[PDB]
């Protein structure tokens, strides 16, 4: 009664809102279209445009479900509005629902306008995203399977060789990289290769050789590390450090010690039931000491000092 001609009031809000979509602030444009809808005039083309325009505002705002609903209401008035099918398709695409995106664009392509360029582009974009996700899936899943194949083959190898691995709370930073493998990583009968902490406790110095084959003997590893002239051994008894004059010792699972025989391989040492000589942090830990200082150093070995280096 205060004011009427609601069809022109609806077009007032419609034309007023279209200048704001050109102006780019969408939340104000969006609400201006809503008031044209609230008038509820008996006119199809006005209401169709209001629903299609508000859907466009919701797409720019990135409210994708609300965009689909305003497109649906526009298509109830005009089911051959190709603009609304593009927006439903793009909205579904952005929600990672590619089948719902393809269905809408396929309906527009097959049954409304095959020549429409925005619908064809959306088809090609849906097509690419479908198969790029496939290439991503069949890369992720093969690599997880390959990772798992390497891990089972390594555990089988270590269980077969009777190797116990006792982890410690404080490994020095060279060990924490973690380098243990098979030569043929799919054949668990090929050589297991592990790193080695070589301890010289009398001098307070250590070597870290990154890769030692299991079939390597104790003598051969001792020959390699002591070959060069030692700049390192400043403390007492430096002259005794030669392959002929040193002895090699290793920690047991109980916490004590065993003299590692120079003829023996690391394979045969780790495999033995008694005494059980394990790895520490997936690596060897040997103690090279002079032959003359071994008697005093073995007595010094504290059993609980070593027992409480361990994690659990
Ligand atoms: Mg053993």
């Amino acid at each position: 009664a205060y004011e009427g001609e609601p069809h022109e009031i609806a077009e007032n809000f419609k034309k007023q809102g279209n200048e704001l979509y050109k102006a780019k602030r969408f939340k104000d444009a969006r609400e201006l279209y809503s008031k044209g809808l609230a008038v509820e005039c008996e006119d199809k083309s006005i209401n169709e445009s209001l629903y299609a325009n508000r859907a466009a505002c919701e797409l720019e705002l990135k409210n994708y479900r609300r965009c689909i609903e305003d497109c649906s209401k526009a298509l109830t008035i005009n089911p051959k509005n190709v603009k609304c099918y593009y927006r439903t398709s793009k909205a579904f695409f952005q929600l990672n629902k590619l089948e719902e995106a393809k269905s809408a664009a396929t309906f527009a392509n097959q049954r409304i306008d095959p020549e429409n360029k925005s619908i064809l582009n959306m088809l090609s974009v849906i097509d690419r995203k479908e198969q790029e996700l496939k290439a991503k899936e069949e890369k992720q899943q093969r690599e997880a399977q390959e990772r798992e194949n390497k891990k089972i083959m390594l555990e089988s190898a270590m269980t077969l060789r009777n190797i116990t691995n006792i982890k410690t709370h404080s490994p020095v930073e060279l060990l924490n990289e973690g380098k243990i493998r098979l030569e043929d990583p799919m054949d668990f009968e090929s050589q297991l290769i592990y790193p080695a902490l070589i301890m010289y406790p009398t001098q307070d110095e250590f070597d870290f050789v990154g890769e030692v084959s299991e079939l390597t003997t104790v003598q051969e590893l001792v020959d390699l590390v002591l070959e060069g002239p030692q700049e390192r051994f400043k403390k007492e008894g430096k002259e005794n450090f030669t392959p002929k004059k040193v002895l090699v010792f290793m920690e047991t699972k109980a916490g004590g010690l065993i003299k590692a025989g120079k003829k023996l391989t690391f394979h045969d040492i780790l495999k033995k039931e008694s005494p059980d000589v394990p790895l520490f942090d997936n690596a060897l830990k040997i103690y090279i000491v002079p032959k003359v200082e071994s008697e005093g150093w073995i007595s010094k070995w504290d059993k609980q000092k070593a027992l409480e280096r361990r994690s659990v």
